[PDB]
């Protein structure tokens, strides 16, 4: 197969990969920067909510949380940069809810504290899916 170097669209998901593992924002700001490519910014939110969903734990929630905000105050992520992966995610949560149910809430509770931190739009808040069943006190 590929040793190595096979596919563009990884380096943005190994300096996720290395995020998590080390825990600070500030690398990952660096490393973005450093794979010098604005044009594959809207993937990068893409993935960081895909590790909230498909990933258990309010960590990786948190973590890729405050990633994207910082990065975004940090003039590295425009709001359509931003925007784009959101949408993505509402329009391809189909095939995630397949395999992760509670998506659709876990991606409504991380979409809200983006939006409270002033990062997406009140479309997107809203864009979010939404089904009613659990939902009960």
């Amino acid at each position: 197969g590929s040793s190595g170097s096979s596919g563009l669209v990884k380096e943005i998901d190994m300096l996720l990969k290395e995020y998590l593992l080390s825990g600070d924002i500030s690398e990952a700001e660096h490393c973005l920067k450093e794979l010098e490519v604005p044009h594959f910014h809207h993937e990068l939110v893409y993935e960081a909510i895909i590790m909230v969903l498909e990933s258990t734990g309010e960590s990786t929630f948190k973590m890729i949380l405050d990633l994207l905000k910082s990065l975004w105050k940090s003039s590295t992520i425009t709001v359509d940069q931003m925007k784009r992966g959101y949408e993505r995610i509402y329009n391809e949560i189909p095939d995630i809810n397949l395999d992760v149910p509670h998506s659709y809430s876990v991606l409504e509770r991380f979409v809200e504290e983006c939006f409270q931190a002033g990062i997406i739009s009140k479309q997107l808040r809203d864009l979010c899916p939404s089904r009613s069943g659990p939902s009960s006190g």
